[PDB]
């Protein structure tokens, strides 16, 4: 059976609290502001915004007292020709002593912030374009269609449009944003790369519209799936490449959560049957920088062990949307989630 009443709840179970939700919109609202007001910086900080999991509405509640992850982007105006990734995050110290003292701390390429309930991941990024292409960037940036700390969970008709405004328009033509990522510091040396947040961002609220609100969902019970099976699956994939490996075993027009597990593990199986035959891994183009591939540090042996949890896994899941009883149905449901997925009543 589908049991879509109790894939309902067990999505509301698995959803970061309405305590961090708030916690976060608030700590991303107050740094924001504090650093438009800051002299030092007024000039140079273009925009400051809510990306990554929860921007998506892909994250998934942290077990026991754990602060969940909150990504955001400080987009600035330097020159990266001219200073390093470093150069530029030296510029956030005073700031943040400042304003979070004895609560931040150097993390590699990014800043942590610790909050009362969420410890904010803050990256400092660059504008690579210049002149007009620039500005026609900066505005954008400085758009409510990136500025919203909602997430996409939370307004279905975002569109990533520097016109688009809160209901209370369709995404921009491709070619004024698709080809411009960012840049930001590389994970361990200080050079920079390319990171395009705002096309991962619309590519997710896209997906999700083609499959009829199902995929954000799907994205947040695989992974606690990986979860509560962690001891019998690899370390990797998590987080990000397990995102970007769900939306892409997925087809279009999902019509149940039920139906999109099963056949988004059926599909990934058969995709990747070769290349698990070959002992290897797939070069997965990323959604927003195209020539990355988003499971370069993923291990071969990482996804050919997840390969395999994934066939174990879909064995089980067959038998779930097959079964014609709700309390067995139910079971075999949660033999993939455990006991956040409710039992009929
Ligand atoms: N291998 C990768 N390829 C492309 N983008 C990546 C990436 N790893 C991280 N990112 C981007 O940076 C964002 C922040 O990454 P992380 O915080 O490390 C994982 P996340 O997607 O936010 O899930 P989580 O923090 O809830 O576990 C990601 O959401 C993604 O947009
Ligand atoms: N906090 C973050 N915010 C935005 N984008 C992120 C991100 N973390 C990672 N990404 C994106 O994910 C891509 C891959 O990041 P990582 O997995 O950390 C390897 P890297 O930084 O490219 O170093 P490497 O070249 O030495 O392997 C980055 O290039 C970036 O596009
Ligand atoms: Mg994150
Ligand atoms: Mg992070
Ligand atoms: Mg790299
Ligand atoms: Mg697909």
């Amino acid at each position: 059976m589908e049991l879509q009443p109790q894939f309902n709840e067990f999505l509301a179970n698995i959803r970061p609290t309405d305590t961090q939700k708030e916690d976060w919109k608030s700590g991303a609202r107050t740094l924001r502001e504090r650093l438009k007001n800051f002299e030092p910086l007024k000039e140079i900080v273009v925009s400051t915004f809510l990306q990554g999991s929860i921007r998506r509405s892909t994250a998934i509640r942290p077990l026991g007292d754990k602060r969940p992850d909150v990504d955001i982007v400080v987009v600035t105006n330097l020159d990266h020709t001219r200073m390093s990734p470093t150069d530029a995050m030296d510029l956030f110290i005073p700031f943040l002593e400042k304003y979070y003292p004895g609560k931040w701390e150097t993390q590699g390429r990014s800043f942590g912030i610790t909050l009362s309930y969420v410890e904010l991941d803050l990256v400092i990024t660059a504008i690579p374009e210049s002149g007009a292409e620039k500005s026609h960037l900066e505005q954008l940036y400085k758009s409510e269609s990136v500025l919203t700390v909602n997430s996409l969970e939370e307004q279905t008709d975002w569109r990533l449009n520097k016109s688009w405004t809160p209901n209370t328009v369709e995404d921009a033509p491709a070619s004024e944003w698709k080809a411009h990522p960012l840049v930001l510091p590389d994970r361990e040396k200080n050079e920079w790369g390319r990171t395009h947040p705002l096309a991962q961002i619309r590519w997710t609220a896209e997906k999700n519209r083609l499959c009829n609100g199902h995929y954000i969902n799907l994205v947040r019970a695989v992974k606690w799936w990986r979860q509560q099976n962690s001891e019998d699956l690899p370390k990797y994939p998590k987080g990000y490449p397990l995102e970007h490996l769900i939306g892409n075993a997925l087809d279009n027009g999902t019509t149940s959560m039920a139906q999109g597990l099963v056949q988004l593990m059926d599909t990934f199986l058969s995709r990747w049957a070769a290349i698990y035959n070959q002992k290897s891994k797939p070069w997965l183009s990323d959604h927003g920088v195209a020539e990355h591939d988003v499971m370069a540090r993923l291990t071969a042996e990482d996804f050919c062990s997840f390969y395999e949890g994934i066939a174990s896994a879909a064995e089980i899941a067959r038998n779930a949307l097959a079964s014609e009883e709700p309390q067995e149905s139910a079971q075999l449901w949660r033999q993939l989630f455990g006991s956040k997925f409710p039992l009929p009543g």
